[PDB]
């Protein structure tokens, strides 16, 4: 049974959470569209096997949408960590185990660091290290005309699946629509600079398993590779793109909690 | 001007080759398929700054078909190595640079390690590992049917730049067609097991650059990565995929001269 509900943080944000299952925390970190729905299916899964997982809405995007401005806009990896730490203190997750994908990556990367007695173990996937201009520059266009070209550039080059990201069906579509300019003004400056992969040796001996995409051309994390081996960081594949939980929700599934018995 | 001709050396071995420039030898080692004509654009743009570029069919490819069997069955990283040395001793080449991708790359590797005296510096790009099925299982398929498959996957797939490669010519198409089957039966089963990338303090501090291709899917060459990581060996990016001497000729042919130019 599902708990779909929300909850505010004196941070000024309302987020939109959901919670499945009973057991050690899990929580599911969304990539820079924010979007929850994303994680649904695997929600069910990973908790089947004895977890409770709590997934939500990132600020400023879908239902966790009451939020203020500094939330959404010049966004950074240490305010979204300490944006997931003040929803994991209001629902009383003490130990938590978390993923996340690109500016998720990153979150959960400065998470552990951060906030170590917090995190149990963290999977973080394609952190993005790197300024890209075709993103950056589309921040500068009509809010209308971005949501046509993000959204057609998912749909067709990199969803990792294009009829799995096809049948979350219209009302995620409609509701990432909203979130693709508030996402193209917010992240693709400033999520790159404020990677917390830039100190090596902090990474080291940290309960850390990076993964990339395995179509995901490579010159696209090539870094991440090059930084987790430096580091002694586990690091290998998933299958798809950028979301894997999307794509190949079973193998993602099974790789989260495969991943959480490790370190349990 | 460019020298087009052959020479017999005693392995059995009728080389086509083809020389121009003058300068510090730098010699262009194709991939599985063998056809040296991919490099023609290069060894003209490598020569005129200043070297004497060297390049050939591969063993019983192309125009050097002139070959026993050994030479082209059990393919292996130190019997390709072995036979480019002889090459190089029959043109009397006492020191090169040498690029390879591939198979290419595992023989420049085998030559760098191998025959320290005579390499100054070798570039591998995409140097396999791995045992792939789908390319082991066409080597019981009829010869043609090899042909059909492969040629359709280089130009739709694989090439980098579906234009570039098309446009080679149907010569150098004509004699792909011939080499593809013995390609498939010779290269895929031993080419990987033979690579010399398991010793990875053999690779520390020599003169190796290791490219990968920019827009190749992370899983195929995700392990080049991080073997030249953890060995502390230079490693980029080339744009395209397989081919970046027919995809990029132009930022190819720059990667090479500036790559030699940094061991002179
Ligand atoms: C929302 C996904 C879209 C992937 C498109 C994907 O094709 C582009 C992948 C590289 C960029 C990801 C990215 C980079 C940033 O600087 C900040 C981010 O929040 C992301 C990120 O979350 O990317
Ligand atoms: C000729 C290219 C095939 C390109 C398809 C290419 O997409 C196939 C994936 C990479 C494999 C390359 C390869 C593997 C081997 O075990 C032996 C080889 O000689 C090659 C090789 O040279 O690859």
């Amino acid at each position: 049974m599902r708990t779909r509900s929300t909850i505010s943080t004196p941070n000024g944000i309302t987020w939109y959470y959901e919670q499945e299952g009973t057991g050690p925390d899990v929580v599911l970190v969304p990539d820079g569209l924010g979007e929850c729905q994303m994680f649904d299916s695997s929600v069910s899964q990973i908790a089947a096997q004895g977890f409770r997982v709590t997934t939500f809405d990132m600020p400023g995007m879908s239902r966790s949408a009451k939020a203020p401005p500094e939330t959404y806009t010049e966004v950074t990896a240490q305010k979204l960590a300490s944006y997931v730490i003040s929803v994991l203190d209001a629902l009383d997750i003490k130990h938590a185990t978390v993923w996340g994908c690109a500016s998720g990556a990153s979150t959960v990367v400065a998470l552990l660091l951060g906030y170590p007695d917090r995190i149990r173990n963290a999977m973080c996937h394609e952190l993005p290290t790197k300024l890209l201009d075709h993103l950056s520059n589309t921040a500068v266009l009509e809010d209308e005309e971005i949501s046509k070209i993000l959204a057609n550039h998912m749909l067709n080059d990199v969803s990792g699946g294009s009829e799995a990201w096809q049948a979350m069906g219209d009302e995620v579509h409609a509701r990432l629509h909203k979130n693709y300019p508030v996402w193209a003004r917010g992240y693709p400056r400033t999520i790159p600079p404020s990677a917390p992969v830039k100190d090596l040796e902090a990474l080291r001996g940290k309960p850390l398993d990076w993964t990339v995409g395995a179509a995901t051309p490579t010159e696209s994390f090539f870094d991440n590779i090059v930084t987790a081996t430096k580091a002694g960081v586990n690091i290998g594949l998933l299958p798809g793109m950028h979301f894997p939980y999307v794509s190949h929700p079973d193998v993602f599934a099974k790789y989260v909690v495969e991943t959480t018995q490790k370190h349990l």
